[PDB]
């Protein structure tokens, strides 16, 4: 599923993402926008290390989810990577929360550093009623 902007903002708010570990809803929006264009079925194979990024937040198989084909990987979110490809983003959100529980927080995603960090991200939630 490809979420519409405000649709996703309200869905994320309902899932308890606003201010989770100090991260504003607008930052989560900016992250999903740049990682996948708000697309839950998006996948990206990393030929360089044989890992794959899954879903709306493009979560990597090396440490977060299990896909069975990534060398010496772990599954911190305790989910099959398939769970990160559902239209229902509850599992993906649970996993994203797990990611930010680590020291890097939102910085875990390099795209966030490149296009969200230190920027005016208000535009992502304006008019959404969140």
């Amino acid at each position: 599923k490809v979420f519409e902007r405000c649709e996703l903002a309200r869905t994320l708010k309902r899932l308890g993402m606003d201010g989770y570990r100090g991260i504003s809803l607008a930052n989560w929006m900016c992250l999903a926008k740049w990682e996948s264009g708000y697309n839950t079925r998006a996948t990206n194979y990393n030929a360089g290390d044989r890992s794959t990024d899954y879903g709306i937040f493009q979560i990597n198989s090396r440490y977060w989810c299990n896909d069975g084909k990534t060398p010496g990987a772990v599954n911190a979110c305790h989910l099959s990577c398939s769970a990160l490809l559902q239209d229902n983003i509850a599992d993906a959100v649970a996993c994203a929360k797990r990611v930010v529980r680590d020291p890097q927080g939102i910085r875990a995603w390099v795209a966030w550093r490149n296009r969200c960090q230190a920027r005016d991200v208000r535009q992502y939630v304006q008019g959404c009623g969140v």
